[PDB]
């Protein structure tokens, strides 16, 4: 009998070759988070289904990987991290010191009728307790920093930015009760990649008249902040905020990375203010990352006081395709410093003591574990990219030495000199 | 309405405080693996239930966290990593270069009728393609290395070691067909922590006579390798192997960490040779880690040629309790190098440029994001353990300077000198 060697439908294996690629990326996510002063957290991949019941026609909750425990409890593999984060924050209450800057790199999950990936890793960064656009500034700079760290430039990618408050106004001024607003953002998010007829249809389903639909479409196609200003005023808070945002990003030195786009809304119900989305400037890939401000979610979860929040998620799949296309993911193979080679099996104990010493000195080192010829041991050393082979032979050992060969003739060296 | 702030039954939250503890541990697991030349891998937490159907009464497979997809597919959250590893190895075939030394730190899962933890993280280390006890030597040394790295000594803990081949002989020589052997190990593993009557009963259920049961119990209580040698001969391969194992561990310098214990068998069906288990020398905690040789598993999975393997798993929960008891987990709080403080909001752009510079130089740095008084900014700096506060004020800025205050009076410094 033969076991199924392929992973479960829509899930990825990470043998060493693929793991090095993932590690290269996560190392940047971690390093960027540390540079920016964010704290790591984590929570269970398994959460209560109840945590995601938002009733706004979101794709994320529609495609929920859910099931029922033997105990009858309705659960899901998390489709996103933000609800888990909020649960932790709400759990802490007044004991949480603010501001708080928390990051994680959870695997998140989806399930579709179409048998597409069902899992991905998503770097999450969130700032909690900060009212002003400085939070969004910092988050957008963090995302650019990560991409620049990966070797991309502002010629390769950007982050396009908007605020939902502009549309909020239009919807409210058009006589539509604010309860329809989140559903509208969800529908209008689809504007980009499906027919306008199909989107207009969906909005009409919500009970909004053609004239109201009109204003929405128009405001999505406005190309500048000044044209927004003409539409809603120069001190509509949206304008002041976006200007402050762009000014602050410019002062940090990432002005070439960011721009305004009135069509950016995102697909999540809970964004209340600034929203943003990373993209490739060749128009070839899906969104690289996405985020925004969500000031009401915690109130929504039963927080007795409103807690301002903003953040983003940054997936592991699209960024990697982009990097591959741009030839910014060279395979650096697995490597070690030293390979210790017993001359024969009688030298194994001596070679072990040498191994101990090298590792004690902070070196990465292998020892040849099987019985083999010296030449094969050198073949192995080359396979693992050793800087150095350390041959432990009877002759040198009697002199208190080993034979060392730099791989990146051969020379006898006292034990103490090795390290 | 209030959302449930507690995590799902039997699952842990990792807010920053708990995450630092976990990170401290994983950092050792990673560092130890690199020191020993192991390669990282990963696979999906979700695997086919079929992968674990071993039919040997194992607790691990009995307590399987399984469910059925909407597609009707029988799946589980992995109870262990070793089957996933084997799937990857079998998937590679002849293209896998040997030897291979692979590690991972998967979250693994269980489900019980008793509502105990249902998840844990388990450092896995495995050596593939090595016939000789040198593999086991290296794995046991790796486990000790990790524990010593965490600040434990050979007075605190040990690893007790045995080989199943001794018992294999007894079972086979007693006329019991080898198919009963794995089930027997599974039963005898329970010997330790349940009544002997209850264990003897279970073996009788398998159809083994009282005389055969007798020999098993006796051999479990033999206290030395010499007494095993008297029982099965000095060149029963078990004896030679254990002697070689102990000799090699002694030569690496971890002789005080290891010992022989004829009662150690482990609960897993697939161990064929040497097996081992980490323990605390005060007899206070459950097993810290556990592993062994499993030379038949890949054959069992349909590998057309036998592939030798050995490894262990090292849980994240018991080790941490031990470390807490031993006071080896001091809370090091979250820290940053620098906190940049705008004197007021008019200095925010200048302060951002300063932030850019510090981060460009590899420093971890925050900027005060909200509007606040300088004194509050210093309170925040103290909260995040900054080495340095960098006050960006109009006066100094006009001189091309900032004001720097070492936290671990205050002095003006040119921008360029900061880094
Ligand atoms: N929300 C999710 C959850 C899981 C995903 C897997 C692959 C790609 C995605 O965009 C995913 N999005
Ligand atoms: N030991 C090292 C260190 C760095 C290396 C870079 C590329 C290829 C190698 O084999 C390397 N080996
Ligand atoms: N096999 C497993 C799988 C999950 C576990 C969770 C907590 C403690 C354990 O010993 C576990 N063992
Ligand atoms: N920046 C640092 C660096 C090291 C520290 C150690 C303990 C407490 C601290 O606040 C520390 N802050
Ligand atoms: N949860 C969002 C990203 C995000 C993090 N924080 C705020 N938003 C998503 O999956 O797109
Ligand atoms: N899978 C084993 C540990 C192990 C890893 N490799 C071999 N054995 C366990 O969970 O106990």
């Amino acid at each position: 009998n033969m076991v199924e060697t392929e992973p479960v439908q829509g899930c990825r294996d990470f043998p060493p070759e693929a793991m090095r690629c993932r590690r290269h990326l996560f190392d940047v996510f971690h390093a960027t988070a540390k540079t920016f002063g964010f704290e790591e957290y984590d929570a269970p991949v398994l959460e209560s289904e109840e945590l995601y019941i938002r009733k706004a026609g979101e794709e994320i909750t529609e495609q929920m990987f859910n099931f029922i425990t033997k105990g009858g409890h309705r659960v899901a593999l998390r489709p996103e991290m933000t609800p888990s984060l909020a649960r932790l924050l709400l759990g802490k209450g007044r004991s949480l010191l603010l501001p708080a800057k928390w990051y994680s790199i959870p695997q998140c999950w989806r399930y579709e009728a179409i048998t597409r990936r069902r899992e991905h890793y998503q770097w999450n960064m969130d700032i909690v307790g900060v009212k002003s656009v400085s939070a969004e500034v910092e988050l957008v700079c963090a995302a650019c920093w990560a991409m620049r760290s990966l070797g991309l430039s502002s010629k390769d990618v950007g982050i396009k930015v908007n605020s939902r408050k502009v549309l909020q106004t239009v919807v409210e001024q058009a006589g539509v009760t604010s309860d329809k607003f989140a559903p509208v953002c969800v529908i209008v998010d689809k504007m980009e990649k499906i027919p306008r007829e199909e989107v207009e249809a969906q909005l009409a389903v919500l009970g909004l008249e053609p004239t109201v639909v009109d204003a929405i479409t128009t405001t999505l196609s406005l190309k500048s902040i000044d044209e927004i200003a003409q539409r809603v005023g120069e001190e509509h808070e949206a304008v002041k905020e976006l200007r402050q945002f762009f000014e602050q990003v410019e002062a940090y030195g990432y002005g070439d990375w960011v721009l305004f786009d009135a069509s950016v809304v995102r697909g999540l119900a809970y964004y209340t203010g600034i929203v943003f989305e990373g993209f490739d400037r060749e128009g070839k890939f899906r969104a690289l990352c996405g985020g925004g401000r969500y000031d009401n979610l915690l109130t929504t979860y039963g927080s007795p006081t409103p807690i301002p929040c903003a953040g983003f998620g940054f997936g592991d799949c699209v960024i990697v395709e982009l990097l591959q296309e741009k030839r910014l993911l060279p395979d650096i193979p697995h490597v070690v410093d030293d390979v210790v080679i017993p001359f024969d099996e009688s030298m194994r104990p001596h070679a072990l003591a040498v191994l101990r010493r090298l590792r004690d000195a902070g070196r990465s080192a292998d020892i040849i574990l099987d019985k083999k010829k010296v030449v094969q041991a050198f073949n192995y050393a080359d396979r693992v990219g050793a800087v150095r082979a350390v041959l432990v032979a009877p002759e040198e050992w009697e002199r208190g030495e080993v034979q060392v060969k730099m791989l990146r003739r051969g020379f006898a060296v006292p034990l103490d000199r090795l390290v």
